């Protein structure tokens, strides 16, 4: 695979393209355990590869082969799991997700620079996916935001953890619970997106970032380490949020459930 | 007794209107020892009442029956207590003052939703009261701010705490000590007031807040709990701060007290 | 030494002008070892004096007699200690540099109000020294910024610590790593500079800040102490960061150190 990885070990730059399968497949780009298990899987793999090769300031890019970035949780999965009373299975998929994004935010245990290239809409966990990377390149016109609150849920993964890095807890809460969508221009204003480049120019934008980020390889390494004893979010602290998140999905009434199923027909 | 409590159990919405004792009495719409004792004790009342009711995301509004939200602490008690040199009974007032705003900040130990309706002016303690609530609705052209520096004191009720949730702690320091005043629209552009509507229409827009918020009671509950880890202001930290405030106010000379009775006299 | 000291003990105001031995000597308005050692040593001196006097809310101003405020750390001492590889002594430089900016932050352990007077450009360690003070007064058309990133270093004598007090730590990091210079006017927009005034009214605006502050000695002391319960950057947390900084400095290659020689000669 569901991932269209791209290796480039001469420059130490690795481009992960999501929904590699959907080129030949029905639809619903989102965070299905297939994709969630492939990103995690690759992450350990390039985590030890780059660690063993002692690569100083590797780059990792998260991107997408679909027409959008990512839609969020696999919605049909939720309904199934919530209905069967299977919280164990739900918590598990949540935890896999936290592990997934936390790696971009922690530079794969290799103090990498993780860039996000958002060429299409990035709702829900897709926005969490996008806020985990260090540098957020979006296109003009893209729409971002998290509408999970229209089903009486919220964005349990990071989001309150990654948003609190650019803004205050009150406003992070507001963005979460207000359930409003936003354009890249707006998100640049709120400092929630790092650089918005013109139509279709986002590909070479991340190329520009790589050129300059590689100019300061020792400095980037001390930053990541310095955040890591100061403001970087601990892994086990995100784990507690999903516990809270998984018990919240587990109480989701039928009215909300039909609404998810409402989004299932047309997701 | 000093509070006019409109409470409706079928909707689980509860309004606390302060200063109702002063519709025929002369004035001082401030944090009179009785007003603090009442506000806190009623919180304790609704406190187990809602916990036994197992209510989920209940709403509590705090508002004013006077022409001002509040005028802050009761400068007459301060003068008299400072003069007698008795921090024992002065610290008691401060603590009971901290227990009232922290209840609103804690959602009353039932993860409630706090909304302050700021119809009048809110000064010092009054302005902190507004700041402890999760939502701040105010009417156009209202003044908020803390002039507690005019007598070489600082707002120790809970301002530092509830400010650093919306704005950087350095800016928190400036606003407190600068002793200035801001109109409600300005405070909106600072992240200090969330909603701002024309005059008269405050109760309406609290009502629109309660509607939308009662639409997602699980997400609210989650946020309360998510906040409760890290984010939320502890109660021992707030206890320490007033213990500093009490020691400071104990060192006040007859100069400051003169300014105090000036303020009492100009309100 | 290496400084001018305008003592004013009846006012409990004290002026520390750096680069006194610059009207008569060569140049390099930077943070030479002696200077850092003279700024520490006088802190201990003034500080024990103020403490033993039982002073309340003193005032220490940091200002420059050279053409600029301070160009920051001594690159000429680093093209030596890195090439020679004496890590022990290099750490010693940063440790004393850290103690130096931190005393200003912490009011010299006497709850004193530090104020930076930015007559001229303040780059690198100069910008940290500035940000370390509680108040920053700067003239029009002055540049401040962190250029050290241009030769693959990172600001590690305080930058992260004192920046995050004013803005988001994702803004802090962007500001360091970008290595841009910002004009005083726009910096004060960014919340970083406190007070922007015309050229010449250097002591003019500082002189007023001193006036307003002693108008409220007791509140300053209280607010100073509250920032000690939970908002003061801990001394040991700052030592830990220097360890990264010097461990970054040993890994510099002739590419970087060549540029520092070029920088040393331009100043």
């Amino acid at each position: 695979p569901t991932l269209r990885i791209t290796e480039e070990p001469e420059r130490d730059v690795y481009w992960i393209h999501m929904h590699a399968n959907l080129v030949n497949q029905p639809g619903r780009p989102c965070f299905a355990s297939r994709l969630v298990d492939d990103i995690v899987d690759y992450q350990r793999e390039l985590g030890d590869r780059l660690s063993a090769s002692h690569a100083l300031s590797p780059h990792v890019v998260l991107a997408s082969d679909s027409d959008v970035f990512n839609l969020g949780g696999d919605l049909e999965l939720f309904c199934r799991l919530i209905r069967e009373g299977d919280r164990a299975r739900l918590l598990d998929y949540a935890q896999r997700c936290v592990r997934g994004v936390h790696a971009f935010h922690a530079g794969l245990g290799t103090r990498a620079h993780s860039i996000a290239l958002v060429q299409g809409n990035a709702l829900g966990g897709g926005f969490e996916a996008a806020l985990s990377c260090h540098t957020i390149v979006a296109e003009e016109g893209v729409l971002m935001g998290l509408p999970e609150v229209l089903f009486d849920l919220f964005p349990g993964m990071g989001a309150y953890s990654f948003l609190c890095q650019r803004i205050s807890p009150r406003l992070a809460e507001k963005i979460m619970l207000e359930g409003n969508l936003y354009t890249a221009s707006q998100l640049k204003e709120m400092g929630l997106v790092d650089i918005v480049v013109p139509v279709g120019e986002g590909v070479a934008a991340v190329e520009q970032v790589i050129k300059e980020s590689r100019r300061i390889p020792h400095a980037w390494a001390a930053m990541r380490e310095v955040n890591e004893i100061a403001t970087m979010v601990p892994l086990h602290e995100m784990m507690r949020i999903t516990e809270i998140w998984v018990d919240t999905a587990m109480q989701l009434g039928e009215k909300s459930l039909r609404t998810m199923d409402r989004l299932v027909r047309a997701q």
